[PDB]
């Protein structure tokens, strides 16, 4: 709703691996309960990268402001999809001159919205944020029409964003059910020996997370052609 | 409020795993929205076990009826803990003269609330709901004084019920904040290698929701604690 969810949980920050943070916010969800979402921070060179914004300029602020006062300045935030669990921060980033990255689709899609737009945008099927540390790559249709991953090569951490829904497909609203099993597959060959997978809305697995979202897909699939 | 036509979304059956059905119901907390009550439905060969009966007779009448269809008996149902999102159909399985449990503690706070009772009591921390196959264990005050868990033994998986709080300990009016600390480190050490864990009101995860729920349970137990 666009009141304060004055009971909510707050901004939580934590270490993932050596150059990577966990961030969680949190927001009440008509028809869900309280919906965590997870993001990381990537540090390069000691400055932050953000992967996906919270949910809201409140906790983007709380996030930033974190890093900054312990001197980690703010390189720049991508956003792996247009809903605004990824995207919510984008505006109050703009504000402050922090670079914002979102692929062309998901800035078509935040504007046919009416959301801010990330200033930085990209074409195509691979990106390298920041070459051999910050990788970012589209599998095809899912979750959303416009969802992306981001691989940190070093760690062998995927950052699976809303695509990534081991116990259940969640808000269906925006998603592509036909495609999201072939996107899915594809996804878990290429990146089937990933050390750790990080979802929006579950807590971190390992690689068997790829297993279990191609699986809920070609459930949500079969499912969808009936009564 | 909603609208006098606004009717909340509909329940919901969802396959989980071989023995075992989700079953979301719903209500409206004026002005929190709309939030969902997970329960199961647990399979042994054409029986069904209700675990938490949704919070209306007329949702517990739609999942009855849903396994009635397609065969099965209804063995009988346990509830979790008192309140109505696991309770509310007790009444409505009684008229029916399906088997309802719930521990003596749950039925004396029922009965002390002015509800109809289960019609089978148990007490005592573990207790086989259907031996092997079913397990009822009780961690400790948390949630309410009487909560307890389901354990599938053969699936791995723990129905946590409003026991677990992984993103935040919920309403407090009946609460034991005191031990919820405790009972949830004991239900942690209990059940770690859970495949599944399913809470009432958040969506299934894996045992990392009982680490979740005890750090929620530390952290509620110190802000309630702080002097302001
Ligand atoms: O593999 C599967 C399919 C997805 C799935 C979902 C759930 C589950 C339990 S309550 C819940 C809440 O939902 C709804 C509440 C309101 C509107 C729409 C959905 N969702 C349990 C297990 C399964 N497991
Ligand atoms: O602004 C909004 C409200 C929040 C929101 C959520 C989603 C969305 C898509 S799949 C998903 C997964 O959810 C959950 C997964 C587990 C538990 C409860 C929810 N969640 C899409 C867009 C919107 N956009
Ligand atoms: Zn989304
Ligand atoms: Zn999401
Ligand atoms: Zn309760
Ligand atoms: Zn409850």
């Amino acid at each position: 709703g666009p009141g304060v969810g004055e009971s909510l949980p707050d901004l939580k920050i934590e270490k993932l691996d050596e150059g990577v943070y966990v961030h969680t916010s949190f927001e009440e969800v008509n028809g869900w309960g309280v919906v965590p979402k997870h993001g990381l921070v990537v540090l390069v060179n000691a400055e932050a990268y953000l992967i996906d914004t919270p949910f809201t300029a409140k906790d983007t602020e709380k996030l930033v402001t974190w890093f900054v006062e312990r001197g980690y300045k703010i390189k720049g935030s991508i956003s792996s999809h247009f809903h605004s669990d990824s995207t919510g921060g984008i505006e109050w980033l703009n504000s402050r001159s922090i670079p914002t990255y979102a692929s062309e689709l998901t800035n078509e899609l935040l504007k046919k919205d009416g959301k801010v737009q990330a200033t930085n945008s990209f074409s195509g099927v691979n990106y390298w944020l920041v070459k051999n540390k910050i990788e970012v790559f589209y599998p095809g249709p899912g979750h959303t029409p416009d969802n992306v991953v981001v691989w940190l090569p070093e760690r062998k951490i995927l950052f699976g964003g809303c695509f990534i829904k081991p116990y259940g497909l969640g808000n269906l609203g925006d998603a592509n059910i036909e495609a999201w099993p072939k996107s899915a597959k594809l996804l878990k060959s290429k990146y089937g020996k990933a050390k750790l997978v990080v979802p929006s809305h579950s807590e971190v697995g390992d690689a068997s997370l790829l297993k279990l979202t191609l699986e809920q897909a070609v459930k949500g699939l079969n499912e969808s052609k009936k009564p």
